């Protein structure tokens, strides 16, 4: 289910970032996380999944 | 261009509604117009076009 994968995917990325130094978290990673959350909040769970890919591609 | 069609499509729907009595404009027509404008504002011009179809399907 896209809704389940979106909620789990957001959790997974946040779990990975919480292990980074807060001053080392790139701005484009935050921005992709917030776009995923926006699309989640709009019920476009497929677009949330696409923004999570950009968030993952932005992890150090 | 989806961006051009989205901006023109919003204009066309508003032009058609401005000829309705304001108390006769259905709520789901306003709601579809605002979703199209939201998606336009997000740069998702293809989704704006899809919401315009729902707006057109909601005209009396
Ligand atoms: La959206």
């Amino acid at each position: 289910d896209d809704k389940a994968a979106c909620a789990d995917g957001i959790a997974a990325v946040k779990a990975r970032v919480e292990k980074l130094a807060p001053e080392a978290v790139p701005q484009k990673l935050k921005r992709a996380l917030k776009i995923a959350e926006r699309e989640q909040g709009e019920g476009e769970f497929d677009e949330c999944l696409e923004a999570l890919d950009d968030a993952k591609r932005a992890l150090p």
